[PDB]
């Protein structure tokens, strides 16, 4: 698969055996997911962002499926307006900028 | 070039006869750059962000050479931690997300 950028790169994902939609965001260090609940334990933390900050719940070692490809990694859960897939998981699935 | 993502896709650009580093950000609709001066007229605008909106100046028909590639379009100036290069301009340099 190869994705142009004329629309928003909205890809579908599966976490917790649930179907979600997410943004393929290369300017995100971390993966930040909407309000949802997850197994395992977690540290609170502030994430940066354009103007101001938000509290993310940090879940390590989450199994996530981005678009057909399995990846394991840290996942941040908080008051975000969209599910954001950052570099940390984008690498895992061999995603790469190409012009 | 092919940019894998183990590190921030920070690249080099040229605007108003300046060289600046900027992030290649596929989860950004527009291009927003740090406080600088540019030709012509601007509208006020707000931008969403993760943790709230910031006031920006909107400029049109602005020329950016991104990574050796020439492009034109709407650029936003304001209080951002980094020059973000968005889709509005990435499409132009033929940029595509690959895996
Ligand atoms: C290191 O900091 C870091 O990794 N922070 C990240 C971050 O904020 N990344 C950069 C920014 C960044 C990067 C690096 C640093 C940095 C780097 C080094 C040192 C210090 N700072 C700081 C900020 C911006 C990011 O790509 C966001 C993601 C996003 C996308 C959509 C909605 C909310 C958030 N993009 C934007 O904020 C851009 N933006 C905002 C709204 N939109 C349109 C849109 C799309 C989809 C849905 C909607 C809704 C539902 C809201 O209607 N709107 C859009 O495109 C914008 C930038 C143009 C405003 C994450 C928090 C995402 C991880």
């Amino acid at each position: 698969p190869q994705i142009t950028l004329w629309q928003r790169p909205l890809v579908t994902i599966k976490i917790g055996g649930q179907l979600k939609e997410a943004l393929l965001d290369t300017g995100a260090d971390d993966t930040v997911l909407e309000e949802m609940s997850l197994p395992g334990r977690w540290k609170p933390k502030m994430i940066g962002g354009i103007g101001g900050f938000i509290k993310v719940r940090q879940y390590d070692q989450i199994l996530i499926e981005i678009c057909g490809h399995k990846a394991i990694g840290t996942v941040l859960v908080g008051p975000t307006p969209v599910n954001i897939i950052g570099r940390n998981l984008l690498t895992q699935i061999g995603c790469t900028l190409n012009f």
